[PDB]
C-alpha cells in the first residue's frame, strides 16, 4: 500500500530491489485525472516516436515535468498590505483551481451569446441600417449585454488562471532544457548558436541574471557550469557570462522581460490572448462573438480527434488544391484559345456576358463553377451539339469531369479516410506495444507469463514506472545525508543524468531464474 | 410474495428487449386506430435480421463521432451565416418577382435556416441558391464565401461523414478478424500458443479437442451441480468447495499436461 518497489542496476552490475515509503499526497496527485491524461499522452507520444537510446530520457523529463505540476497543485491546493496579499494570494489560487471550470463556463457564454444572435434583425426604419433583436419576451436585450459583459470578465480571468497555473510549468521547462544545453553541451560556451535559433538568442537576456533558475530546482547550475567549463574556457569570461561575482563565491527587470518574451510566444497564452481580445470586439460588435464558437474545437476532445483526420494529412491537402487549381489553369488556356464562343452566360441576346473573353475571367469562371459544377463545366457552358468542335468539347467536358470532379475530389476523400486509419493505426499500435512488452525493459511478456499474471505482477510490482517516479521523487524531497547507499548511488547518477540503473533487457526474475525456482 | 413480484416486475420493466416487445404491442394496438401505424414495425427488419443488424453496425460503431460531426456541420455553417447577414444581404433574395421581394438573409434566423435547409444540400454550396456575384464590388468575397463554404462543408465534411463510415467498416472487420487470429494461434483455457502445441502433428487440434475443451469445462460444471455433495470424489470435491469459493486457479494458467510431463510422456 505504502510500499514502493523499484529495481535497478546496481555497482555490481546486477539487478538489485529497492524498498522505499511514498506519500499519500503524492500518490493521490499522480492518481488525480489530469496527471493521468499527461502520463497517457507521454506514453502514446514516446510509442509512437521514440528509441531505446532516448526512452529514457524522455521518461525521466516527463517525470520532472509532472513533479513540477504536482509542486504546482499542492501550492494551488485550497488550506495594509498583509490583507491585500493574503486577499491576492487567494484569489490567484482560486483562479488556478478553477481555469478549466472557467474555460466551460466561456463556452457556454459563448453559445448563449451566438443563440440569442440568432434572433437579430435588419431594418432600414429605426426599431443606413439598423440592426436589433426581435423577439417577444423582451429579456433577451439586456440578457445579451449582461453575458456579454459576464464573458468578458471570464475570458480575462482564464487569461489570469493560466498565467498562475500553466505559465509556471513552461517556465520551469525552458530553464531546464536552457540548464542542460549550457552545462552539458556548452552550447553558449562552445556552440554559440546562430541568428536562426530564435530560442536561443532571446535566452541570453537570462544568463547573466540574479535568478537564472527561479522554477527549476537546480540552483546551482551556474556553479556547475562555472566548475565544468571556466577552467578550459577562461573563468573570467564565464563568470562574465554567467553574471556572476566571482568574489561574491568567498564572502529583476531583465529576467522579467525574459518570462515575458518566453510568455508570449506560448501557443495556448496567445490562443487565451485572442479570445480576450474578440470578447472585447464583441462590445464594438456583437457579431464578434461568433469566433468564440471556434473554441468547441479547441475544448472537445472527440471535435479535436475529428479535426486530426483532416489535419493529418493538411500538406497533402494543400497540395491537391493547388494540382486541381494548376489542373484547371490547363483547361483555362485550352478554353480560352478553343472554345471561347461556349462560354455566353447571358440569356438575352443583345448584350453578351462572354466569361472566356479575358484570361482571368475565365480562370475564376472555370476555378469557381466547374469546379463547384456536378458535370464539370459542360454543365454551365453552350451545348456543343451541331459544331464542328463538338468531338473536341466532349472531349474537353468529360475529361475535366474525370480529373477534376472526380479524381482529385476522391484523392481528397482519400486522404481524409486514410487519415482516419492511420490514425486508428496508430492508437493500436500504441496499445499492443504496451501490453506485449515492458516500459522499463522492453522484455516481452510471452517471458513473464511462463507463471500465472506474470507480466501483469511484473508491471504492477516489479517495473512500475509510476514507483520509477515515485522514487525521483523521494529522492528529491529527501536530504543528501540521509540518503542510503543505493538511494545515494543512483541520486549523484542521476545528477549525472546516465540512464544506465534503469534495468535494460534485464529484470529480477530474469537474473535469479534458478535461486527463484 | 408481493414484494418480490413487484420488484421483479421493476426488473422486468427495465428490460430492452421486454419494452421493445412492449413497443411493437403498442403500435400494433394503436395500428387499428390508423393502419399506417403498422409501417413502424418494418423498423423490425433491423432487430431481427443478422445482416441488416451489421451493417447498421457500421453506422452505429461511429455514432458519437458522426452526431459530434453533425454538430461542427452545424457551428461552421452558422459562422457562414454571420458573414452572410453582415456583407452579403442583397444576394439572398429568392423571389422572381420584383414587385416583392424574398429576402432569405433579412434575419438572422433565417438566414441561418436557409443555409443549413439548402446549402448544404446543393451540390455545390449556397453559392447555387444564391445570386450571381459577377459585376459587383463583392464579388472576389462572395466566390471566396462560395468556395470556402464548398471545401468546408459540401466536400470535406461529408468526406469525414463518409470515412466515418468506411473506418467503422474496417474496424469492425479487423476486430472479427483479430478475435479469429486469437482463437487460433492461442488456448482458451491456459494461453499457450499453437507453436509449441504443433511439435506433434495436430498437437493443437488434440490439445483443444480432448485436453483443455471450454466445452468440457461446462460439462464439468454442470457435472459437478447435478452430483450431490456426498457422491463426490476427493478431485471432484476439491473443485467443488474452490468454485464455491470462487477461486479460478484449478483452471490450468499456462501449464498443460504435456508442458509438465513432458518428459515421461516422451
Ligand atoms: N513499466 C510499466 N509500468 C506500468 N505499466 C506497464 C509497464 N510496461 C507495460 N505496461 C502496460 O501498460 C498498461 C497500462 O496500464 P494497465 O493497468 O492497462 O497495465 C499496463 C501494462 O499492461
Ligand atoms: N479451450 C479451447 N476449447 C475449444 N476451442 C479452442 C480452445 N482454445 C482455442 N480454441 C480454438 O477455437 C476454435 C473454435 O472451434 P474450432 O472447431 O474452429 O477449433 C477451435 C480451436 O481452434
Ligand atoms: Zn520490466
Ligand atoms: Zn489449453
Amino acid at each position: 500500500p505504502y510500499l514502493g518497489r523499484i529495481e535497478i542496476m546496481g555497482a555490481s552490475r546486477r539487478i538489485e530491489r529497492i524498498y522505499f515509503e511514498i506519500s499519500e499526497t503524492n500518490r493521490a496527485q499522480w492518481e488525480m485525472p489530469q496527471v493521468k491524461e499527461s502520463k497517457r499522452q507521454f506514453i502514446f507520444d514516446v510509442v509512437n516516436e521514440g528509441g531505446e537510446a532516448e526512452k529514457m530520457e524522455l521518461f525521466v523529463s516527463f517525470c520532472e515535468d509532472t513533479i513540477f505540476e504536482m509542486q504546482i497543485a499542492a501550492q494551488i491546493s485550497e488550506p495594509f498590505w498583509g490583507e491585500l496579499e493574503v486577499q491576492r494570494v487567494k484569489f490567484l489560487n482560486y483562479l488556478s483551481r478553477n481555469f478549466y471550470t472557467l474555460r466551460f463556463l466561456a463556452l457556454f457564454l459563448a453559445f448563449a451569446i451566438n443563440f440569442i444572435l440568432l434572433f437579430y434583425k435588419v431594418s432600414d426604419s429605426p426599431p443606413m441600417v439598423y440592426y436589433f433583436l426581435e423577439e417577444s419576451t423582451g429579456y433577451m436585450e439586456p440578457a445579451l449585454w449582461c453575458l456579454s459583459l459576464l464573458h468578458t470578465l471570464v475570458a480575462f480571468l482564464c487569461i489570469i488562471g493560466y498565467n498562475c497555473l500553466k505559465v509556471p510549468l513552461v517556465i520551469f521547462k525552458r530553464e531546464k532544457e536552457l540548464a542542460r544545453k549550457l552545462e552539458f553541451d556548452g552550447l553558449y560556451i562552445t556552440e554559440q548558436p546562430g541568428d536562426d535559433d530564435v530560442k536561443g538568442q532571446w535566452d541570453r537576456l537570462v544568463l547573466n541574471t540574479p535568478s537564472f533558475p527561479s522554477n527549476y530546482w537546480d540552483k546551482f547550475v551556474k556553479r556547475k557550469v562555472l566548475d565544468k567549463h571556466g577552467d578550459i574556457f577562461g573563468r573570467e569570461r564565464i563568470a562574465e557570462l554567467l553574471g556572476m561575482d566571482l568574489a561574491s563565491l568567498e564572502i529583476d527587470v531583465k529576467y522579467q522581460i525574459w518570462k515575458f518574451g518566453v510568455i508570449f510566444t506560448d501557443n495556448s497564452f496567445l490562443y487565451l490572448g485572442w479570445y480576450m481580445v474578440m470578447s472585447l470586439l464583441g462590445h464594438y460588435n456583437n457579431f464578434f462573438f461568433a469566433a468564440h464558437l471556434l473554441d468547441i474545437a479547441m475544448g472537445v476532445k472527440t471535435l479535436r480527434t475529428i479535426l486530426s483526420s483532416v489535419t493529418h494529412n493538411g500538406k497533402q491537402l494543400v497540395m491537391t488544391v493547388g494540382l486541381l487549381a494548376v489542373v484547371v489553369y490547363l483547361y483555362t488556356v485550352v478554353a480560352f484559345n478553343f472554345f471561347r464562343k461556349f462560354y455566353n452566360k447571358s440569356e438575352d441576346e443583345d448584350e453578351p456576358d462572354m466569361k472566356c473573353d479575358d484570361m482571368m475571367t475565365c480562370y475564376l469562371f472555370h476555378m469557381y463553377v466547374g469546379v463547384r459544377a456536378g458535370g464539370g463545366i459542360g454543365d454551365e457552358i453552350e451545348d456543343p451539339a451541331g459544331d464542328e468542335y463538338e468531338l473536341y468539347r466532349v472531349v474537353f467536358d468529360i475529361t475535366f469531369f474525370f480529373f477534376v470532379i472526380v479524381i482529385l475530389l476522391a484523392i481528397i476523400q482519400g486522404l481524409i479516410i486514410d487519415a482516419f486509419g492511420e490514425l486508428r493505426d496508430q492508437q493500436e499500435q500504441v496499445k499492443e506495444d504496451m501490453e506485449t512488452k515492458c516500459f522499463i525493459c522492453g522484455i516481452g511478456s510471452d517471458y513473464f507469463d511462463t507463471t500465472p499474471h506474470g507480466f501483469e505482477t511484473h508491471t504492477l510490482e516489479e517495473h512500475n514506472l509510476a514507483n520509477y517516479m515515485f522514487f525521483l521523487m523521494y529522492l528529491i524531497n529527501k536530504d543528501e545525508t540521509e540518503h542510503t547507499g543505493q538511494e545515494s548511488y543512483v541520486w549523484k547518477m542521476y545528477q549525472e543524468r546516465c540512464w544506465d540503473f534503469f534495468p535494460a533487457g534485464d529484470c529480477f526474475r530474469k537474473q535469479y531464474e534458478d535461486q527463484l525456482s
